[PDB]
């Protein structure tokens, strides 16, 4: 017979991507916008990563690549995560993904059986459980506080493991927060995995949008059951370039390989040699690290005196592009607070599906001109 | 706790893996040995797509796009649906994805519950079975026959059909056997989904490598029961860039771009915008499709001729760019005659995970050179 499988019929939309979608509808169609969505840099690719793909293009490198990515790639990743990161990894170790999404998606296909439970940390990036519910898994969510600087407590993480506790998922920098988690919160989930035998999955895409505090992997302290996810996207603004990466122990990446070979075959190759350029032009890439950090900075430093200076309340984050904005005074409900801004110019993300209620999305991934029309139009709305 | 999922656990180990590590270690003795292995064109991607893409560099579009394709592509897409395949499709039932892989996965992602049975035609491509049983189905296979030229049987076909089919997979150009399905045979197979109510999953990617013949969409016949998959892989001698798309009721292709937010998001921006000169630039497109046609039409030939001079039989290829070679007289079966045919110095694919046995796989996209090169060493094992 016909008809659309349960596991597709079970999925629910994304707030992230019908926000950016409806603002378009009606700002091409005129009306003064502001955004404060989109999960994606302002900035364009650094123009060294443009050149190593018309190189590529030249130099005929358009065949079919093997389905973990081309064998250099995995050397410069090896040597990234080393180097960069402090993981002893080789690069049989390591994967090359469609973008980190990817690196997601096919892990826990090849780790999740139906009924696994998944321990996410709240407020959690929207497609965490989307994507584990798709795989046959179960989602454990525990809470993090704003009151904390919404770092979590391994305490409360540990109240959450049963027996079928299958992977937990830390995300630092993490989205939507803000927050950098302290070495000794993730060395102390990590523990926990090694102790309670499951996987510790570490998204750690936003590494390089770091302003406060320093980035740590928790990899370094357990690497038989870590699974370190990151990509090209936030750091060198290649969003639309479709390259992730991941790294963790031999047997994992090796099925999440296979997972690849039967989807999606291998990445597109000049994406790939053009990310070799980003891992391996060390002083050029670094500049635009640096450039788009302060640049971020700069943009976060003065939406949060206005925001604070408007009497609306939000935790100030130390990495990523993101604010997460109490709505309390704008109204008595996340979505309808976001329903009034969008009324008054301004498109926000409703943190529903962060499991962020009474809270906003702001994305400073913008330049400052926005930000201040966005505080003018937020002092309107009161 | 930890441990991979069942449906990684329990796939099916790769023969042509075991060839292709023998190979290999030939290789790297230095040993001189030509590939008639290869399941891509030998020519690079023209210059009009490659410009098309440097100029969407240039043009700084390398931002998230929609997770169906952008709407640009979209459009093309109905418009090459109608004019080239007479299927009257809409941009709203038409989807971009990452490789005609991508396609085809998503969709038994869409379509199949745990259980639900898939009709395969034998000789099939290695991954129609591995997608089916990754999402829970089961596959279930009817040949086609070398002595009826590896057309399929309608009525072998209505055999095996239960109350459980949910797909029946059609790939015309074929891949081993290069047979080109008569009309006839396509309405047919249509006829049958349409009665017993299931769908028909048609895989065109072979479309304009063909030698003799007409290419006919069946899903010109039963439209609401019909997913039409193609790419610029092949066509467009664009591997690499990792480009596919595919045509069906809106209800199908709105659950497939629900299956690729969730995993790749959308395929790379770059790679999106070159496929749209591909498609809209019909001049300089059509003129290496017709000759690379030329080249593939030559070389065939040039390979028939000398197998038969030679004794070796191989059921003559309409479409694509493969032939799939009788080995009795090398050795007792398909792997070990590739085996037997690697120490003469010759890459071959042996047709074991096609299910083709006793039959190798030949690739005629290479060189005339290389050709008469395995045509000699061919003799010598002879
Ligand atoms: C926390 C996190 N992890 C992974 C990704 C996926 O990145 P790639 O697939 O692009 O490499 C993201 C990405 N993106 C934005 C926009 C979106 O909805 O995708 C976001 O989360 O707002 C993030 O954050
Ligand atoms: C019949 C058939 N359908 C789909 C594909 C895959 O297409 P793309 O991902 O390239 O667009 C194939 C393709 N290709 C080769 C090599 C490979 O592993 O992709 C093959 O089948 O041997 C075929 O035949």
């Amino acid at each position: 017979m016909r008809g659309l499988s349960r596991r597709v019929q079970a999925m629910k939309p994304s707030a992230t991507v019908a926000v950016n979608a409806k603002a378009l509808e009606l700002r091409r169609q005129g009306v003064d916008l502001v955004a404060l969505t989109a999960g994606e840099p302002d900035f364009d690719t650094p123009e060294h990563v443009k050149e190593a793909a018309r190189r590529a293009l030249a130099q005929g490198k358009t065949k079919y690549a093997p389905p973990a990515g081309i064998p250099e790639l995995r050397e410069a990743l090896a040597e990234k995560f080393r180097r960069e990161n402090g993981l002893s990894v080789t690069p049989e170790e390591t994967i090359v993904t469609v973008g980190g999404s990817q690196a997601l998606f096919n892990l826990f296909q090849a780790i999740l059986d139906p009924g696994d439970e998944v321990i996410v940390l709240s407020p959690y990036w929207v497609s965490y459980p989307e994507m584990v519910r798709f795989a046959g898994g179960v989602v454990v969510e525990v809470e993090t506080l704003p009151e904390e600087g919404f770092v979590p407590d391994p305490e409360r993480v540990r109240r959450a493991i049963t027996p079928r506790t299958k992977a937990l998922v830390v995300n630092s920098p993490n989205n939507p927060t803000g927050a950098v988690y302290p070495k000794e919160v993730l060395e102390a989930l990590a523990r926990l995995a090694v102790e309670h035998d499951f996987y510790l999955v570490s998204d750690e895409i936003y590494e390089h949008l770091l302003y406060e505090g320093e980035h740590f992997s928790p990899g370094r302290v357990a690497p038989e059951h870590t699974l370190t996810v990151n990509g090209a996207a936030k750091a060198f603004a290649m969003t639309g370039w479709r390259i992730g990466y991941a790294c963790g122990p031999k047997e994992v990446i090796k099925a999440m390989a296979s997972v690849s070979r039967q989807s999606t075959t291998s990445p597109d190759t000049i994406a790939q040699w053009a990310t070799l350029e980003a891992l391996t032009n060390q002083e050029a890439s670094r500049a635009f690290v640096e450039m788009a950090r302060e640049a971020y900075r700069r943009r976060r430093d003065l939406l949060l005196e206005g925001l604070t200076a408007l009497g609306l309340k939000a935790v100030r984050p130390s990495g990523a592009f993101y604010v997460l904005m109490d709505t309390s005074p704008i109204a008595p409900d996340e979505v309808r607070a976001a329903e009034r801004l969008l009324e008054a110019g301004v498109a926000v993300v409703p943190g529903t599906d962060f499991a962020a209620f009474g809270h906003v999305r702001l994305s400073y991934a913008t330049s400052e001109e926005n930000l201040r029309k966005a505080l003018e139009r937020f002092a309107r709305v009161l």
